[PDB]
């Protein structure tokens, strides 16, 4: 598996606008909401769960990087894998998207896969 | 279990106004006091205790997040489970609430379960 | 044991003014000095040693919180247990106080046991 | 092995201009892009991958240091070992360079193996 | 062993002016360069290696404290043990000094052993 697999999805020129931390099934988790830097479009919601999914190994690195980009407000590309989380009330509150990567973006491109 | 279980309680549009770190019965712990951003209501107190209660796995994540939201003064939703801590002097100083989640808030919503 | 045990000692309305990190007996340790926010009184010195005393489990949380309050310069209540450290040159440089808690203070009260 | 081995390569007077975090083949990784502080030259890209390559033990220290130098934007010397990553889509997006060291370039010259 | 052993050396009122992170013999390490706050004298260089020397246990605490003092620019007392590192190209680049402690300094005296 790789963040950049074309079976994942990504959204460019976004800003992390909200942050949530909690616990589910004895696992810490966090979620972020991102919006376009220009405010257009629909928010992207993605979560990472410390003990669950093939992306569990990257939990701490992604939590620290989400916190960093949240604090700076800078433009990023957010990479997700769709249809991962399945607890129905959790998906209703957040989404089924697993967070799988974060890339900084300049005005002309983003530093990350496609 | 989940932060968003309907048997937990939550308080929206709160500001983390105080922070305390200590040790009890071999466990580092922290407590926070939150107050409504608009001055309404009565303060909420919640604590997380390392290696104690079902919420133990998220101790470090919640401590780091509470420190961040405390440092910014931003409005948050605080999620608790009531009647968890039983040590009587501790409860009298702080409360029996276990901290189980923290959510950022916007002008119209908070980014977490309700 | 608890930070708030009345056999411990505390000092309100203090500012963390100095910070030292070192090693002793293969254990990382740190010490702080605090002074009254209003400039009066006698400084308080307290140390924490990663592998020593009943307070060892809280070493990392107290170090992070000491660094936080040191960086903000805000007024705090410092909680200690007297007569813990015993190596004479160490006590002469610093003190025998073990650090056991740190509480934020407002103008009127401190958020911690009293 | 050593960061300063002559078989490694380095680039002075660079600024960390982009940062990416993801996961590949069970491993969290990060990549950085650096450009000459004075605007000349060609960017350098380097990556560190947890639990992969001989440089695995320093993954967390290099991630933390890359973040710090990225946040200040100060001039640095980046140390790499060429031709380490072989995953072809990854190399095309980023590079085959393993990040093996970071040195400040305050004042006089770069504070690292030369 | 202790940071304050009289067989160690220390240098007061120093400013951390450079920082380097790398790897050697499968161990992360860092080095700092310090200079007197008034610019007199000659620089002090010291390094910490995570898996080597009796000071290995305090590697992370020292790296975190070095980063903090490097970012503030405040005057510190640096404590070292001489003639510890032995790889010749490493010693010639940096020094043989092991970093063994870091103390903040008031306007009149440093907060650590002397
Ligand atoms: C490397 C390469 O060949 N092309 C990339 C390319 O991805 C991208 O070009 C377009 O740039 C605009 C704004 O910069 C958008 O980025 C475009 O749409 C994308 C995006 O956000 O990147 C593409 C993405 O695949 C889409 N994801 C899904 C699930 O559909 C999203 C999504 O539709 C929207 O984001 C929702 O609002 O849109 C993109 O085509 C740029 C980006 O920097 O860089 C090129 O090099
Ligand atoms: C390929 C695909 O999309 N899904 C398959 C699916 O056939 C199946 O799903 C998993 O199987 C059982 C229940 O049938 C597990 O209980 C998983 O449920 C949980 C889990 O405990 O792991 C419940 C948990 O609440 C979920 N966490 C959240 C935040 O929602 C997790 C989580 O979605 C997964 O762990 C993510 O990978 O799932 C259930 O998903 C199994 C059977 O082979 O395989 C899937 O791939
Ligand atoms: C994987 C592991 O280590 N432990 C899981 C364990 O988490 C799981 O417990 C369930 O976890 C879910 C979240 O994933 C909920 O927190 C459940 O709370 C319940 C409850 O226990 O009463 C269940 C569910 O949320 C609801 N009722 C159901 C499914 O019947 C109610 C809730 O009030 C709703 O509002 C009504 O829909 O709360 C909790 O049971 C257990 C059981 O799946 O499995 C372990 O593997
Ligand atoms: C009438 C009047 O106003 N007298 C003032 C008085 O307000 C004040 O006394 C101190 O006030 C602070 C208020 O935060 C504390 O209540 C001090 O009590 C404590 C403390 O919390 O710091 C109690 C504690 O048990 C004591 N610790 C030990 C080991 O004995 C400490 C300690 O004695 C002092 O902190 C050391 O300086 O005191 C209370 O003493 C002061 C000035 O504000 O003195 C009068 O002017
Ligand atoms: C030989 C000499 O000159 N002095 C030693 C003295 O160092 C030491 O004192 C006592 O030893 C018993 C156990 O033998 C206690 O454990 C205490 O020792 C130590 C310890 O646990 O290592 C010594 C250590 O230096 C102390 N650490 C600091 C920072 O001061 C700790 C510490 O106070 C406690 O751990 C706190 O709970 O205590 C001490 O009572 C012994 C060495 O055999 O004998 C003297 O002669
Ligand atoms: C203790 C442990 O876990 N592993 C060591 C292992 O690190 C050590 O390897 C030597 O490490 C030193 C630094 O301490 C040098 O990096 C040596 O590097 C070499 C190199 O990597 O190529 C070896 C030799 O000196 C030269 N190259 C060879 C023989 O291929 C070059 C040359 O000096 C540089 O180019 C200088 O610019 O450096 C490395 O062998 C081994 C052997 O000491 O012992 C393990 O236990
Ligand atoms: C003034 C003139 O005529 N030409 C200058 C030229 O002298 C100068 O070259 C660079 O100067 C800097 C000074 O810090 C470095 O010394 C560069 O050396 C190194 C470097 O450390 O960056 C050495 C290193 O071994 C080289 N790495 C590799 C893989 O070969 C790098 C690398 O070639 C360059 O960094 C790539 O751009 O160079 C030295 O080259 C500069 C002015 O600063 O450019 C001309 O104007
Ligand atoms: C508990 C563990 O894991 N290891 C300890 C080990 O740390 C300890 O070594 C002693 O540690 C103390 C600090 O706790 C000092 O660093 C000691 O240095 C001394 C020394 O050289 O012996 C100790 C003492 O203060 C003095 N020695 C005397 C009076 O004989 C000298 C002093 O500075 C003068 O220079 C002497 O003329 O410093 C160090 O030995 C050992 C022994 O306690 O126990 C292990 O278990
Ligand atoms: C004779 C003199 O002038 N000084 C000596 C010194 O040369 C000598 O070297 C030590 O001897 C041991 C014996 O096994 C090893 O050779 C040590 O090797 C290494 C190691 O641990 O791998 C090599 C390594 O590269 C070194 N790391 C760095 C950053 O340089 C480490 C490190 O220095 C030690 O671990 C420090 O504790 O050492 C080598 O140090 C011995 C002779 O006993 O000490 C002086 O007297």
């Amino acid at each position: 598996e790789w963040t950049g697999d074309n079976t994942n999805a990504y959204y460019s020129d976004e800003v992390i606008s909200e942050l949530h931390v909690g616990q589910i099934d004895t696992s810490p988790y966090f979620c972020i909401k991102t919006v376009k830097a220009n405010g257009s479009g629909t928010p992207v919601v993605a979560c990472a769960v410390s003990k669950q999914s093939i992306w569990a190994p990257s939990f701490k690195e992604l939590l620290d990087q989400a916190r960093y980009f949240y604090s700076t407000g800078q433009s990023v590309r957010i990479h997700v894998q769709k249809n991962i989380w399945t607890y129905p009330l959790f998906v209703n509150t957040f989404s089924a998207n697993a967070l799988v990567g974060l890339s900084s973006c300049s005005a002309t491109q983003c530093f990350g896969p496609k």
